């Protein structure tokens, strides 16, 4: 059973860039017919074992009977990568190149949505750094509630598609989009802060379950395969009395440290907010007594996570625009010292006459948040001196949510 | 684009073990159409993030236009599984299933080759173990150089497959036989003690290249896939005059300490034996002055792998059947205090009217070597005390060849 | 500053035993000079960088104006140890040895409590094991509720010392016994399955609360210092009424998933039991509706620990000596499928007319229990399978506690 | 035995700062007491285990018969910090105090040296940086071949002191001069590379052995331990006939990957440079052909290091003041893809017209090298592009060495 007759790859031996295009030639093509990748590097000097990776599903853009497209992959290292038909269970070698270095800078960049010209720019990047600024947003002008998933190169967040809200990643290397769920189920919100993964709270039938949906990027045939279905074993639940789904998902909801509760913000018709908390196991519930012009959960992660309990202190944003506490306040949510139910503490950080718009973390630091003010300012605040620090690069920003990626 | 219609599984929603038939239905089934698995289980108690693995491929069994026949896997814990028919890009959820656990024993067990049998017995294994007992070895009777890549659950060794000698796992969940490479290139050796790798020395071309065999076994696509192709980017090198490969291969070849050095013994025409070096940058050299009745390398493992430097002592067990030094010799091969030439040193270990045909290792424990002897003897050398310690359990013993495994 | 004159080593050069006496002399030591220890070691070749420890603190047995005697500490490799004379913050080198392994066995092993000749036994180790039987209890004849910490070599437990319940470790090396806490507060109970600790239950003042009181152990200059002071930052809260401290501590304590709630049993004037669950933030409380003629809390580790979130199942075996459920009952405690309240589910495992005496685990596995019954009987239970195991060996066993341990 | 009365600590139940004076008071204090800290924090919210130290000997400042000052660390956590006086076996708790934390930022940061005021000057930071500039160097201006071990947070380097040069290690947090050497012997290098620890030559007799000089930073009792003695166990080597020690130091060695050999270069009396190989199992060798106006080795560090096989790629940057190589070439040390003999490759990276006079690395980046040239420019090279990348901020530069630290 040879496969295909006249066959190879026309880059054969040659090196190729990550996103070329490469030709595969041959007689015998077939419907379904698919294509693997097998990589060999060397980091250093060469040493027994080196790396490997196979087989790992080619991207195939264009199909003939004669022959086939497939998109060069981002991610790897410098590699040999041999490359073969894959027919069902069969496998042929139809020849090999040397694929140029595809890994992602690691350093922590924050990136701003421009809603005038709808696209992610890329607002602060330390020394030495010019690659390419913006990306073009307009194949969903709509991304919200915008979050990193450190190590992908890429953003996670909600936009309109089959006439409700579904979590999608933004891969910088392409510029491409990729649907990370399965199913066409309505999105509360994205949930950040478990540690290594992205949660999603969604209607899994009458009710809203809990899922993750960033496993299909943290996995080797990403290329190939990014939706996820992957619910808790958990009931489903209903909303509270009142609330609707068009009132969430403006802003990320937050893991507590231990991941059991999970911190979220609702916007009311008045355009007031409240906190509301959601427990996978109990389901939802209003923290009472707080109503608001507007509401953001955070995180502070006191550690550096592992790619395990992933340590933090987690709480709210509160602003008021007049009165007593006019400003944004940053309370902790934390249980009471008398007993079990969770309060809100007083404020450890309070700014009269500014108000928050955005809030977002640089996990290469520890204990601190990155916040975005409006009178626009950026600035960091460090839970252990309790003192704010400004960015001085960045005053302009015309920009209501930022984000910080790697 | 529906792929099929009046689909889905027979068995959904019940529970299936590793190892079971799982049927799938609809119409508008195609060649080439694959099907794969994603995975989502609770070790302990349900928390997030749960364990997440996929797309996994299915090993399909039968294949027809209104239905196919696929089987469930080993090695991964109990599990909701979703299973999806998958087109070229396309997939669709055909349904789901409950898998029973199929994690594979941790423990090391002794496993003997029957030669009168033609089978895999297990020799030896610590109190409470009685699962299945032998393993039919008749698919490939020449199966040689047995050995075990931790945590694997089965055995590789060389056996005779169109003319060559060439890599084999068998496999003990299934008793089922897997090549490890993807040419039908002639084998002298697999080599072992690397860390977390079985290298084997094949020949690619006019000479001999050093290869990773296992690396499609340590990789989650094994069901569908096991075959490798990965030499090193060393030149290829001839033997030395005189030397041909059916003097190589019956025992495993051992990396010294740091990969580069690999040690081999090969059979002479009259009987007697010599040891033979190999580096993957200069080629083969004879270890000149010893020539012996028999001879096989061995290493031990001073502290345990992890799957890095992996540190060890390596040398040749010599045997001779007369004169001053009758008997088995353990030495190891050290470079001189004065130079760089490596040496045999004086034995650590001598054992006059007994003969060594079976060396293998315990990785659970540090600083052993485990023997069989014929006068038939199972005995541990530890380094640290300098002790044999006999196995009062294993004096029948009909076999040339152990190997401990998990 | 030279500290001493004409000072050495006596062994100076030599190779000594770990347990050894070394001999250090010289004139113009002084009240309060320590000595420390540098180690140096190469597990397999020399490579750079080699193993280093110091400084370790050595443990000084004899001292005068003229010299000094110290032990050698075991639990270290091979290693070239140099010897610092130690006054306050000056150093001087006094000599150097050669020390022999020191190194534990890493298998794990199984232990009675002879309570007729005070004594713990070693009852099963795996093949190819015979170092030393029986360890000398009649120091602390009383030990009570024993248990492991996986690697340290020895056992943990209670005993009554200035008229209160304290823990302390057994170490299998020397045969000697070390406290564990710092004061003398009385010990409700030990508490296993953290995954790496052993935690306390101790009356810091008018109440009770949870400290660590393995730290000392898990720690380089555990020779010199082993008793430690780690209470939790939370509230100290008494026993309900009727309750006393003497009805506890029989049996170990159990760690649930998450670490936050302790599953304990506590035995009245009656002889009933009952079980009791405490909550380092809320306190104690009755798990209502069972009154039994035994109870035992357990888990079972379902991976293996790190030396981070270990996972697990935990419940209470429950015996009745009649009655509709005769025998011992395994029930796990888990939170109910309908909301918050813990519940006993029911049971997993039943054994109408056998009692169970005794329940460990040993670490190498996975989903296992150890269990000891009377009618005596040694037997595994395999969560996966659910299905029991009995060691043949172990059926005289004259104990009514035994404990994996390594 | 009661070791002291009336005694306490006077900032008892307060919280302190690193860097602080803590006092110690009571009746009956003895030379040689020492005080030892135990350490118990919580990063984020409490749970059992918490985060424990102890341990730690405590450094102090004054002694008195009735007291004594001792400095709080750096380096820790927030932590509950109980007090212990420890004489000689026995401890007694004198009291606890609150610290608050010490942790060192972990982002690297650029340092010059300034030798017309003699400090250490930090010449960058990302933003929102602002802490403390410069650093007197004033007791060791000769401060030489300055580099960092990672997370260490201050510099090492080679000094004259007591006739000879010898490894000091100058902290951030204080300010303050730590010996690295219990020995005062001469020392021709430090070396780099490894991947956690800084190497030295030294000269233990009548030759040079190789030492790890770092290890008493990597080690919990660093504050009051911090001279190590710790030479391979390999034979001495003289320096080839004509070379003198101080020739050597004037740029730390590097390690090649494996690290069995090093790379170093030394002046010659006519201003001109050569290459010098090491090998701690052979010795020194030139490698001939070579002499040059300026010689610094360097590395590429491929991967992030582990705090196992480091891999990197290592070479000679090599300057001619004139002629067909006039300015600094860059070139590659790998063994000739014919057989063993390590050759100099043909340049990666060439500047006509300029001249390095520092090169260093920053760890957090991959595969990239931070060179310092004069016309002065600072530059980032990466392997991977293979383009050179200026820091726009960094023109001035008054300074001949730089060096990346955290
Ligand atoms: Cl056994
Ligand atoms: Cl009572
Ligand atoms: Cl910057
Ligand atoms: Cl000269």
């Amino acid at each position: 059973k040879i496969l295909v007759t006249n066959a190879g790859v026309t880059e054969a031996n040659q090196t190729v860039k990550p996103g070329d295009i490469v030709h595969i030639y041959g007689d015998g093509f077939q419907e379904g017919d698919q294509v693997d990748f097998d990589f060999r590097w060397d980091l250093g000097e060469p040493l027994f074992p080196e790396g490997y990776l196979g087989p790992v599903g080619a991207e195939i853009v264009e199909r003939h009977s004669n022959g086939m497209s497939i998109r060069m992959p981002y991610r790897k290292p410098e590699s040999r990568v041999e490359i073969f038909l894959n027919r069902a269970s069969e496998r042929m070698s139809l020849g090999k190149v040397l694929l140029a270095d595809g890994q992602t800078p690691k350093d922590f960049r924050l990136y701003g949505i421009n809603e005038t010209d709808k696209t992610i720019e890329r607002a602060y990047a330390e020394e030495t750094v010019t690659g390419k600024k913006t990306w073009d947003m307009s194949a969903h002008p709509d991304f919200r509630s915008v979050v990193n998933l450190q190590k992908t190169y890429g953003l996670c967040g909600l936009a309109e598609e089959n006439g409700v809200q579904q979590p999608f990643f933004l891969d910088f290397c392409t510029g491409e989009w990729k649907a990370l769920s399965f199913y066409d189920y309505n999105t509360l919100a994205l949930v950040i802060g478990s540690g290594n993964d992205i949660a999603a709270i969604q209607q899994r039938g009458k009710g809203y379950s809990l899922y993750n949906v960033s496993a299909g990027l943290e996995q080797s045939n990403y290329a190939t395969k990014t939706r996820s279905n992957f619910p808790m074993p958990e009931p489903q639940f209903e909303l509270p009395e009142g609330f609707t789904p068009e009132q969430f998902g403006d802003y990320p909801g937050v893991f507590m440290q231990g991941n059991e509760i999970i911190l979220l913000s609702a916007r009311k018709g008045n355009g007031k907010w409240v906190p509301m908390l959601y427990n996978y196991r109990n389901g939802f519930y209003v923290l009472e007594g707080i109503e608001a012009d507007a509401i953001i959960p955070f995180y502070f992660g006191m550690a550096l996570p592992d790619s395990l309990l992933y340590q933090k202190k987690v709480g709210y944003m509160i602003y008021y625009s007049s009165g007593d506490n006019r400003g944004s306040s940053f309370r902790l949510l934390e249980p009471d010292k008398e007993s079990s139910k969770l309060q809100l503490q007083e404020p450890f950080a309070q700014l009269s006459d500014k108000k928050v718009v955005s809030i977002t973390n640089r996990l290469d630091r520890i204990g601190t948040i990155t916040v975005l003010f409006s009178d626009r300012t950026t600035s960091d605040f460090d839970w252990n001196s309790k003192e704010w620090t400004d960015y001085t690069d960045l005053s302009d920003m015309p920009y209501n949510s930022v984000v910080w990626a790697n």
